[PDB]
């Protein structure tokens, strides 16, 4: 018999509990680096005058180690303003790490969220724990021996990988149709062309092109960097209809919601947008109001992996579809666990900063058989850090 | 440089892929138990003809071993009709498992669920899932050699318990009032009672001798399993007011969400539901609905930690409070995870089934260092086992 007439309760004989034996973080250090873009980048944002081309990106790593012998690492960046005050911040809060069981990540991240009430939990403060939450998945994956990707539960073990590095404004179209050539040989799955200039015809000269060259069936995707107003948009969109594209992105301003929901309702042409956003509160807003058929969230943007899994599943029970932007060696993993067929997007500016390169092959970026995000930091990143910290002590 | 004119791809020295090198599951066992109670037990559901007195417990446990010898066990369970239909589904599905990579859980949930298309995406098919879904999880957790709770992330290292065993309908009250003695004097940090059978006033009765025995403050609460209208409901949520209960449970039928609501809405007492919902989509229309201010899922009949952990993170949005519905085997891993400050449920019912016992200790449920779920088979659970079934060879 399970049970009586009374209540009786059992004498347990293992009285040693998960919070004594548990992992203990000993060690933290973070970095501000500065990658170099020796060609100056320029997509619609500059054309169009509201900013300057880019020529570095600023990477802040964290890096976490545990006293039963666990190393995570992790990081976010900044094109353009941003990276001082993400490292700053960070300085500033990281020493709450030191004695929590890394494991316990989102009562860290609340922690980490409490020690810097003040700034918010959104924007800048948030950037400055991307770092260490993803260094935390890192580790965690690290301890369970698997590829992120695994620790999260995998849909599928490769993802459909388009270039964007070889699309922009300040490169000539015939240098953009040598880059289509290159790309293509090198097997990658899709390309995106940078629009939205002053200069609509000419846009179109480009895209026209560009879509000549890849044939009919070649996925081929647009991105205007909220350069339009809504009347260009949707005219443009008329216009693009004929492309067969895979999506048109951030038509629009990356707040004017109704403005992309107006404009995803009119057109059978997929919208995009969501890379400029920074938390889950605001990808909601966009998301619950009709915004995007592709949702692109940015993990180091919005908090890092925590935020972005929440991303991920409202997306999903929206049926909308997932296409991460930029940081293929943490959304490699991110979109390899979304229910539904994403895409991933390539740049090979973070390439030197680690030992490892990721597979491209027919169309596809693979999941290679190392642990958690899989990249170990090369000489290079260290040489290009300008700034570092650590606490703690090395175990 | 990280750039170039161009677009340039680097090349991946390491050739090997998550998908070539992954675990696999190469056998598994399914059994169908019985835990007999010599005590009949009843709640409202009995007293107003509902149903007849609880006899004994289906048990469906799944045991899952992987190639590179890793473990896992996990079940589902049915009180009354229903134990031999999950069997019966489990053992139908179970061959799907060989040679998938036991780390992909959503992907093999959804291969179950394509297996058993015709049967739907709720009730008892996804409760024939849930012994499974869970003994993936008690797998991925030990191999990442974590509790379970530690494996999801924990926000706390115990949690608080009330006993509901001591409190049915069937028990006298000089009875029921021994339990409760009982109950503190091994630590317990709440008692919940059962009330909604006809006799109205016997139930207030009941009510008042013990609140008077616990004192003002101890944690007191209630539950009428659906058994009152909308107009008794009201009626004794206004008398009850003044207890000063945690919360009322299931005051309506458990499809009556307006009717919950509107409870929820005009008293100040909690109201709690939803131990008796088979899936995350019927936990959701309630949450949508504002249902109640207490979410009570229950793992085994959702279908498992999957679907339990999307329902989760659906009542955090909506700000209520967690309180698991039985199997505290399973839900002390899962509301330790919870964000706000979730109640565990007790029950000795399943303490024969394993070979450890959970130690309670000042009112709180103590998470140990087991990994996984933190428990093992125990010989009885085979004695009362009256059906198996095996696929693969064990490794």
């Amino acid at each position: 018999s399970a049970n009586s007439d009374a209540v009786t309760y059992a004498k347990a004989a293992n009285t040693r509990t998960a919070a004594e034996t548990g992992d203990r973080i000993e060690w933290v250090k973070l970095s501000l680096a500065f990658l170099p873009l020796a060609t100056p980048v320029s997509d619609a944002k500059v054309l169009t005058g509201r900013q300057k081309p880019l020529t570095e990106v600023a990477i802040i790593i964290a890096e976490i180690r545990s006293r039963d012998g666990f190393e995570g690492v992790g990081f976010s960046y900044s094109k353009r303003a941003g990276g001082q005050g993400i490292y700053a911040h960070a300085k500033e809060i990281a020493d709450n790490l030191l004695g929590e069981d890394p494991n316990d990540i989102d009562k860290i991240y609340t922690k980490l969220l409490w020690a810097g009430a003040s700034v918010g939990r959104s924007g800048m403060a948030v950037q400055a724990i991307s770092p260490i939450d993803i260094a935390l998945w890192d580790m965690k994956a690290k301890r369970a021996g698997l590829p992120l990707a695994k620790l999260l539960g995998a849909h599928r073990d490769s993802v459909q990988c388009y270039n964007t590095s070889g699309g922009f404004l300040h490169t000539p179209l015939d240098q953009v149709l040598k880059n289509v050539v290159i790309s293509r040989e090198n097997g990658i799955g899709g390309i995106k062309l940078k629009v939205g200039q002053p200069n609509c015809a000419e846009d179109i000269r480009r895209l026209t092109a560009v879509r000549e060259a890849l044939g009919d069936e070649f996925p081929l995707m647009v991105d205007a960097n909220q350069q339009w107003d809504r009347e260009t948009a949707i005219r443009m969109g008329r216009k693009m209809e004929q492309f067969n594209l895979i999506w048109i992105e951030e038509p629009l301003d990356a707040y004017d919601i109704e403005g992309h929901a107006q404009l995803a309702a009119a057109l059978d042409t997929p919208i995009a947008t969501g890379e400029m956003l920074t938390s889950f509160r605001e990808h909601e807003q966009l998301i619950l109001g009709n915004a995007s058929d592709f949702v692109q969230p940015d993990a180091p943007r919005v908090g890092g992996i925590s935020p972005f899994l929440k991303i991920m599943d409202l997306a999903a029970k929206h049926g909308r579809k997932l296409a991460p932007h930029f940081a293929m060696e943490v959304h490699l993993h991110l979109s390899a666990a979304y229910p539904l067929e994403p895409w991933l997007e390539h740049f090979e500016w973070l390439n030197p900063l680690f030992n490892e390169q990721l597979e491209l092959r027919d169309g596809r970026m693979w999941i290679s058989d190392r642990h958690g995000l899989g990249f170990t930091l090369s000489e290079q990143a260290r040489r290009w850090t300008q700034l570092t910290c650590e606490f703690g002590k090395r175990p």
